């Protein structure tokens, strides 16, 4: 089997991407944030505290003839941005782009933190990291990909995120028309539960490539590119007037600037992020200070190849017995 679904930016900045997902019988379609940095499929629901729902579409398990309470199971998750959610668990039929999994754990939110409530466009998350990170207790549950894997034509999914435009998540096949050149594959460590790999270096603009190992995670659920402070300083030094602002929470730059590109290495291959992809717009409405799309990871504990980086590539998440990641230009 295969599946193919379009993913759409939630706003004009590409702050996140939503993908329609069918849950239950008859189908209830919710727009989920596909997150290769986590491993829970959770949704706003008829059980979510009413004051914490503001415009999201909810899953109502009592209206699904295939929903079954997973008795005794609870979940609770905290994300790197400080947001969180928790609740109980149903199993139900879940379909993405024509690919159907029966018995998928659908984690129903009883509580969500303010940032989820405040984002009316995201109805939940669909985790695509390794199932060892799934938070369901006392019986850990498998991701949608893990459940689908054995049925797929090939044990892979691909992320093809657009810049200011829709893109595609494919399951079970590699669309050879969706990228240019060849796909360069690189090793993955699953020891932390992430799609963790080592970039071979970077360049700023037309500058020379610096060969240096950068361990980080391919994370579709993180907006920006978070890299070591040395790398990020080298980038922003090429932008007149750019500075790190403790009050704003990162590097800002004059909105009048033209940003240089940023290149990252994948083995001997190179992925070029155009300068425009690094512009996240005014820090507040009407400001002439703009927020940068490359930020320091120094406060995180891990480097994160988020959407800013991934949207410059066609990315293969290869879930073979020994997982690997593939990157191609497009």
């Amino acid at each position: 089997s295969t599946g193919s679904a379009t993913t759409t930016p939630i706003d004009s900045l590409d702050d996140a991407y939503i993908t329609p997902v069918q849950i239950g019988t008859p189908a209830q379609t919710l727009n989920l944030d596909f997150d290769t940095g986590s491993s829970d499929l959770w949704v706003f629901s008829s059980e979510t505290t009413a004051s914490e729902v503001d415009g999201q579409t909810i899953y109502t398990p009592s209206k699904s003839t295939t929903a079954k309470l997973l008795s005794g199971a609870t979940w609770s998750i905290s994300y790197g941005d400080g947001s969180s959610s928790s609740g109980d668990v149903y199993t139900d039929t879940v379909s993405v782009g024509g690919l159907t999994v029966t018995g998928q754990a659908v984690e129903s939110a009883k509580k969500v933190s303010s940032s989820f409530t405040e984002d009316s466009t995201i109805d939940g998350l669909l985790g695509l990291a390794f199932s060892t990170l799934n938070t369901v207790s006392p019986t850990q549950q498998k991701t949608f990909f893990d459940n689908a894997k054995a049925s797929l034509d090939s044990p892979v999914f691909t992320a093809d995120l657009g810049y200011h435009a829709p893109g595609t998540y494919n399951f079970g096949f590699i669309d050879t028309t969706a990228y240019t050149g060849s796909i360069t594959y690189t090793a993955v460590s699953t020891k932390q539960g992430f799609w963790e790999w080592t970039s071979t270096g970077y360049a700023v603009g037309s500058g020379t490539f610096k060969s240096t190992s950068i361990d980080g995670i391919a994370d579709t659920g993180t907006t920006l590119l978070y890299l070591p402070a040395t790398v990020v300083s080298a980038y922003w030094a090429q932008v007149s007037g750019a500075k790190s602002s403790s009050s704003v929470g990162g590097y800002v730059f004059p909105c009048s600037a033209t940003l240089p590109s940023f290149t990252f290495g994948v083995g001997s291959a190179r992925i070029v992020i155009p300068g425009d992809y690094i512009d996240f717009g005014p820090i507040s409405t009407g400001s002439s200070s703009c927020f940068g799309g490359i930020q320091s990871s120094a406060g995180i504990g891990i480097n994160i190849f988020g959407d800013v980086a991934l949207k410059a590539a066609f990315v293969v998440f290869n879930g073979a017995t020994t997982p690997t990641l593939g990157f191609a230009s497009k």
